[PDB]
């Protein structure tokens, strides 16, 4: 696998790189493809080390595990939160050591768990007395991280479960070595950290007064990727921080961003290929079994230079497959071209049965200034950079 990306100088931007590959693609089969600028995750985790330089990130693979995506990540220093074994089986097969990976699946299934012991990875987390036992049982090195609820799906024990959940540990010969909560992005009542802090180290004094050693705080994933919401997150911790878990207590704080890394580093374009007049709707080439599986659970433009309410729908035409259900486009015709911006999360899946497995293509672009600050910063030096091409952009 080589990565070669397009470097940009200072006249050509996104929405050109963007028209080049409609013309190349037109011409050709007509695929959709994503673009991923991979300068803005960079620049993300630059953001990252000037707002809270002491929290180490482990990137959410789930997020997006493309290799070029991961690779940039390890490099930038990163660690990796994984949720399968197949997850950590990818961030080991990349070089990362196990040192720097976390298993943070809320329901770990015995094999799960026997396959880190067998790969050494350790760190992992716990909310419930029934993974604790699986865990004592199938891993004798394990260290974890005990995850206590937040008030903002929903995983995490209560304070009072939580010295249970120590003793059971102290009984089982379990080491707890720190404490985890995440608290959503969508949640803007920032306060929600006081209280996850403050039980936070009342886990810690608990477990101090068990005889544990507790070295690592995580805070979680509940980062949006903008510089604001960054920053009103770390002016409510950043006091509580240097007062419960400060430098030189030798505690590890650590975070789990994942949609902060990618979710607008990719802009992805389809095309129509039927239409359908009721209002219009229209089915383009991807869909739910494809790049908008999140919609199971991000606004159309029209690429060419009178409006309609106007449906999108996926290529399986099935029930599920509805991505848009009403918006105002153009009359818009068949082979013509939508652009959705922010899609680089949730969204890099693999072909399948469901597909006719077919994905988009992936191409890559930098500034030439983001790469100067790469390779400034010694990192394009690296060998965990070595499958990344970088060369002027046609």
């Amino acid at each position: 696998a080589n990565y070669s990306v397009g470097l940009l100088d200072e006249g050509t931007n996104l929405g050109n790189v963007i028209d080049n590959y409609v013309y190349e693609h037109t011409l050709t089969g007509k695929n959709a493809f994503f673009v991923g600028d991979l300068g803005k995750i960079v620049k993300k985790h630059s953001q990252w080390q000037t707002v809270v330089a002491q929290i180490k990130p482990f990137y959410t693979v789930k997020c997006n595990s493309t290799p070029a995506v991961l690779e940039i990540l390890a490099a930038l220093g990163t660690g990796f939160a994984c949720s399968s074994k197949n997850e950590m089986a990818l961030v080991q097969e990349l070089g990362v050591s196990p040192e720097n990976i976390i298993f943070t699946s809320p329901c770990k299934q015995v094999s799960q768990i026997k396959y880190a012991a067998k790969v050494g990875v350790n760190i992992m987390t716990c909310d419930n007395e029934i993974e604790l036992k699986k865990i004592a049982r199938n891993h004798p090195n394990a260290k974890v991280l005990l995850h206590i609820a937040t008030e903002d799906m929903k995983f995490g024990t209560t304070l009072k479960n939580c010295r249970h959940l120590l003793e059971c540990a102290k009984e089982l010969d379990v080491q707890i070595i720190g404490v985890k909560f995440h608290v959503s992005s969508a949640c803007k009542e920032y306060q929600v950290y006081v209280h996850a802090l403050s039980d936070a180290r009342c886990v810690f004094d608990m477990a101090g007064e068990f005889g544990f050693t507790m070295n690592m705080l995580d805070i979680g994933g509940g980062f949006t990727g903008t510089e604001i919401q960054l920053e009103e997150v770390n002016h409510v911790i950043s006091p509580l921080l240097d007062i419960y878990f400060p430098e030189g207590s030798g505690i590890q704080i650590i975070s789990e961003p994942g949609s902060y890394y990618v979710s607008s580093a990719f802009t992805l374009a389809v095309n129509i290929i039927a239409k359908k007049v009721v209002a219009f709707v229209y089915y383009m080439n991807d869909g739910v079994y494809g790049s908008f599986a999140s919609k199971l659970s991000t606004i159309p433009e029209v690429h060419k230079k009178p409006l309609f309410t106007s449906s999108l729908w996926g290529p399986s035409c099935d029930e599920l497959d509805q991505i848009v259900e009403s918006c105002l486009l153009p009359e818009l015709n068949v082979g013509d071209w939508l652009i959705f911006d922010n899609m680089g999360a949730d969204s890099f899946h693999e072909p399948s049965a469901f597909n006719d497995f077919q994905r988009p293509a992936i191409y890559f672009m930098m500034s030439f200034s983001d790469w100067y600050e790469m390779q400034d910063a010694g990192i394009t030096s690296d060998a965990m950079m070595k499958n990344f091409f970088f060369a002027p952009s046609c």
